[PDB]
């Protein structure tokens, strides 16, 4: 076909669905006024609870029908980086360090090679982020779940005055992209629809089966990003998840001007499978997993720093262009 | 179906699949070892994690297949009760007090009129439970979900030394139950299956239709129990979700002699169809939705508290013989 919402996952009508429940959110807040955990606003990657001297950062993820390709081919065994990934990832940006985590795991049978397989991947995922996983939810649920859904939730820890939300975003910034480590956890509902049928799972592009390009396990980006706000003057960090570039919007009012990378790998095969431009960057993250905003003059060592452990890119310059995302090499603007 | 694991829910082989993942999450406690957020141990009602003078409770739960209910009839607007209640019960449990709470509501489709809806029981629980929701995720999955699958994520405050595990029971201690709101989360699956194609949702039972058997919200413990344990010494705290009476055993090695409410209403119906009393008692909470144990001299003072609050009764004792769970009136050991 063409765009997510006709693949099955219509974002404009999830929002419009929302709105009810995030109005009524927003109703509880008072709830927790003047106390310990009082909340900031919804919308931003996390939710931010008041501890006095410090914010906990809360947010929930979970890993999507990516689930689907794992289950065909037996291979579990990284979906529990991919949940971890996307929590942990999310904490970050607020600026938060990511403590630990919950996983809900909701499944169609109590399988034991699926969970043992699960398994290993939550270890890998939690010692490279750093964080605990300390407890969970189980629920087999066949007649609601037609395969093995993984889900989870985690906080994390940012001192006060040290809360990286994007309002420090200047026109004149520095714009860089940290590369993904491929398709990541968003858009898969469009690429498997797009491509199993139209292939075979088993179909060989760039000699990695279909498979292997829909379950590669998103990256973490933990390590580089603490090393960088701990270092460089950050001001927003942006994890590139459902939405893709209109991500960005959720930091600041500016616009941005941008230099994406080249369209390669599965994002190249879905591109010419007919999907258009302007939708795969609302969609996929195109090759770029997480951006950050840094003073320009502050660039060079963001790069340095960022470039130790991921491939990373300039790709521009935050503008006066309010609202707007301007990807200048390839002619589109979000 | 006159067992849960007949009706699809095998506690037995969910415990031995869950193997692999919880000895993985013990082996990633080390990664915050001596930091900010080391967690205690996996078991509980919640985690543990310390930030210092305080403990940070952490707890995760779903509604189960009561969305099943919810769908079938048209009637939403009270499984974010559900949601909350099992997430700040759970959290009660370690004696903390349930701060805010985040919902992963994954479904079939974005319909407008059923997230209206689970809108409205959102704040009647939040409201009742004294707690902010702050964030949540909403997944579109119709590939995975045949439904509306709400559950959620939960933190809570316990200051140092106030926690509240049952490692402080004692042989001779005083068991109280504070009574259900009904069948409330737990058990749904053989409920659902046993009664549906029999009777009709539609069924006249007792003066309640079948689905208002089924769909009663589950009740909220936060006032009471927090009430009770600022005014008299509280040795365990225990919220009586999937396994029933069996919770109790998470609490201490130490018995129990009890005797439990009469069969009444839902209940009544279930085991009138052929579920034996020694399944029942493992599967539903049967009248009894949360359990303390205070030292006997504290008895009184306990009933007095609870009873403000709810119908609340004096169970039974904590026994110097260890393991079992006698219902003396039921002739029925656990
Ligand atoms: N089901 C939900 N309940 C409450 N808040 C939500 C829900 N889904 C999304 N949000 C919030 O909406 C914002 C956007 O979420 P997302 O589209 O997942 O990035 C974040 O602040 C979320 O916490
Ligand atoms: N999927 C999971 N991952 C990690 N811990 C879990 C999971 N499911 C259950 N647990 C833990 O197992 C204990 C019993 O959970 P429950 O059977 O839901 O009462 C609790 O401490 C949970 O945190
Ligand atoms: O306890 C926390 N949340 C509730 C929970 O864990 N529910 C889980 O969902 C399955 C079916 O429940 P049912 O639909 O039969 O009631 C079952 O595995 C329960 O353990
Ligand atoms: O962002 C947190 N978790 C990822 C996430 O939000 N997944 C959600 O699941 C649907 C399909 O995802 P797909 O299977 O197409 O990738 C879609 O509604 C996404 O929002």
């Amino acid at each position: 076909m063409l765009t997510y919402a006709q693949a099955g996952v219509d974002e404009e009508k999830t929002a419009r669905a929302l709105r009810e429940i995030i109005r009524t959110a927003r109703e509880t807040f008072k709830l927790r006024k003047g106390k310990v955990g009082e909340p900031g606003d919804i919308g931003h990657y996390a939710a931010l609870l008041d501890f006095g001297n410090f914010y906990l950062a809360m947010t929930t993820d979970g890993v999507g029908t990516k689930v689907l390709v794992a289950e065909a081919v037996g291979k579990f065994d990284t979906i529990g980086i991919d949940m971890i990934a996307m929590n942990v990832n999310d904490l970050l940006c607020v600026g938060a360090e990511p403590l630990a985590l919950v996983d809900y795991f909701a499944v169609k049978e109590p399988n034991e090679e699926v969970f043992k397989q699960v398994a290993k991947g939550l270890y890998k995922g939690a010692e490279e982020a750093g964080v605990a996983i300390v407890g969970g939810e189980t629920a087999v649920m066949p007649d609601l779940i037609n395969g093995y859904d993984l889900a989870g939730t985690a906080i994390g820890i940012v001192e006060k005055g040290k809360v990286i939300t994007g309002e420090r975003i200047r026109p004149g910034d520095s714009v860089i992209g940290i590369s993904s480590s491929g398709i990541h956890s968003a858009g898969l509902t469009l690429a498997r629809k797009l491509l199993i049928p139209k292939y075979g799972l088993d179909y060989e592009y760039e000699g990695r089966k279909l498979w292997e390009w829909l379950l590669e396990p998103t990256r973490i980006y933990v390590r580089p990003i603490l090393e960088l706000i701990n270092s460089v003057e950050v001001h927003g960090l942006a994890h590139i998840t459902g939405g893709g570039l209109l991500n960005l919007k959720r930091l600041t009012n500016y616009g941005f001007e941008l230099e994406m990378p080249p369209i390669e790998g599965i994002f190249k095969l879905i591109h010419e499978n007919g999907v258009p431009l302007d939708e795969m960057f609302r969609v996929f993250n195109m090759g770029v997993g997480f951006i950050v905003v840094v003073p320009q003059e502050e660039k060079e060592e963001a790069l340095e720093i960022l470039s130790r452990h991921y491939k990373s890119y300039e790709l521009g310059n935050v503008t006066r262009e309010l609202g707007k995302i301007k990807v200048k090499n390839y002619g589109i603007t979000l």
